[PDB]
């Protein structure tokens, strides 16, 4: 499933996102933005064995078992599969362990290379909060 922009926003404004940790809801759309460009099933393969997975690109070599990543962990506890559905309470759940796991939402490449220290506050424009 493809989100739109507000709906999406008013999805993890839901689950909790909305400054948790510090970082406001745009900071959160603006990841999901450029991690996945909002799309559910988004997964990218690494060179290191390991894919990212879903809306927020959560990696399998430490948060989830996706049972083909070498010397993997499973942090969050759940199959890598779960973070590809349309319900991105899984996601949101993980993203928090994984934002208080001591970078921030540095954690995010996509984020930090296109959302740190920039206008977050835009991404969330137009929407009935």
């Amino acid at each position: 499933k493809v989100f739109g922009r507000c709906e999406l926003a008013a999805a993890m404004k839901r689950h909790g996102l909305d400054n948790y940790r510090g970082y406001s809801l745009g900071n959160w759309v603006c990841a999901a933005k450029f991690e996945s460009n909002f799309n559910t099933q988004a997964t990218n393969r690494n060179t290191d064995g390991s894919t990212d997975y879903g809306i927020l690109q959560i990696n399998s070599r430490w948060w989830c078992n996706d049972g083909r990543t070498p010397g993997s962990r499973n942090l969050c506890n759940i199959p890598c599969s779960a973070l590809l559905s349309s319900d991105i309470t899984a996601s949101v759940n993980c993203a928090k362990k994984i934002v208080s796991d001591g970078n921030g939402m540095n954690a995010w490449v996509a984020w930090r290379n296109r959302c740190k220290g920039t206008d977050v506050q835009a991404w969330i424009r137009g929407c009935r909060l």
